[PDB]
């Protein structure tokens, strides 16, 4: 029984010391992908750990031991939308806690909830949008579409089954007022995960960057909340050029599963999910300059520290500008032969 073994290891042996994983671990240049699988739910312990959320909020040990496995264990294997992906994105929440003085902007509570809300944003992901689940009539739809946010709905809902399941309630012993804050934190924070948020929300987020950000204002609290758990989000594309097309091939085959299956029930995908119609460098180069690219200029705007950020994003995109040539098949193809013209 693998979890078994695991959680004894993961609470007996202790929490290791973050310096220990990498040196390089709390900078912006890290890329906690290259941490293998196996060691991550150790490097969970040890964030949390290291922001002294666990002495903080005296969390119990086993249980958090408990949690944390139960929390991987919810994440299925589609090509962008598994663990690695929600262990990155709580990395990167870690990052900012470490680079950008988080607690001069926010309450401890709602860092607190901001990290976990990270390790749960994409809880039993399909590999499928929202539109998807709706025009398939998926039960998480027949449960969810009247509201939105089909998926967010339904990862905010696993994280907490996992909450009550025996034994995995990190959050049991708080106050009664506490545990609800902390509840309706997780729930605003991964239901800004879904872009259609952000881009309504949008607007509200330039308003706040120009007159300037005001921590007595509990409106700008949400705010900054919604826009730091975007920032995590797309976090991947913050890192080198070899990190970001490594990560387009596992966004585009999950795209691609879609719209064949999407093909199959007889309906027309949305062009960047069909492999017979999307030009990836263009929709990479206005999704980085029309959705991501905003985002990290917000941040720069309320964190100078957070200028590098930015100024990654816009060279990832250029680079795209920059080899989106590669795309025409100049010549031959590499087996010197047009067989693939008559397909
Ligand atoms: C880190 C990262 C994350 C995502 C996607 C963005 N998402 C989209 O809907 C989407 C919207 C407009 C687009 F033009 C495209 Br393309 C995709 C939602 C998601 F699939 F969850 C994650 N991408 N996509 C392309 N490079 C990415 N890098
Ligand atoms: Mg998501
Ligand atoms: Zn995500």
């Amino acid at each position: 029984s693998a979890m078994d073994d695991e959680y004894t290891k993961l609470l007996h042996d202790g929490i290791q010391p973050v310096a220990a994983i990498d040196s390089n671990f709390a900078s912006f240049t890290y890329t906690p992908r290259s941490l293998p699988e196996d060691d991550t739910s150790m490097a969970i312990l040890s964030m949390l750990q290291d922001m002294n959320f666990i002495n903080n909020y005296k969390i119990d040990c086993p249980t958090l031991a408990r949690f944390c496995l139960m929390v991987k264990k919810g994440y299925r294997d589609p090509p962008y939308h598994n663990w690695m992906h929600a262990f990155s994105v709580s990395h990167f929440c870690y990052l900012l806690y470490k680079n950008l003085e988080l607690t001069n902007y926010l309450e401890d509570i709602e860092i607190f909830a901001l990290f976990i809300s990270c390790m749960c944003h994409d809880l039993d992901h399909r590999g499928t949008n929202n539109s998807f689940q709706v025009a398939s009539k998926s039960v998480l739809a027949a449960l969810y579409s009247s509201e939105g946010s089909v998926m967010e709905r339904h990862h905010f809902a696993q994280a907490i089954a996992i909450l009550n399941t025996h034994g995995c309630n990190i959050f049991d012993h708080f106050s009664r007022k506490d545990y609800q804050r902390m509840l309706d934190l997780m729930r605003d924070i991964i239901l800004a995960t879904d872009l259609a948020h952000h881009l309504r929300i949008f607007k509200d987020l330039q308003k706040m960057a120009e007159v300037g950000y005001d921590r007595n204002n509990k409106q700008h609290h949400r705010l900054l909340l919604c826009l730091l758990m975007t920032s995590c989000d797309l976090s991947d594309q913050t890192k080198g050029w070899k990190t970001t097309r490594k990560i387009a091939e596992l966004i585009y085959k999950e795209f691609f599963s879609q719209g064949d299956l999407e093909k199959a029930m007889g309906n027309r995908p949305m062009e960047m999910m069909d492999r017979e119609k999307a030009y990836i460098p263009e929709l990479q180069i206005s999704f980085m300059e029309h959705i991501a690219m905003p985002i990290y200029k917000l941040l720069q705007d309320l964190f100078p520290k957070a200028a590098e950020l930015y100024e990654r994003v816009a060279s990832n995109r250029e680079h795209w500008t920059k080899v989106s040539h590669k795309f025409t098949i100049r010549g031959l193809p590499s087996n010197n032969s047009l067989d693939f013209l008559d397909e």
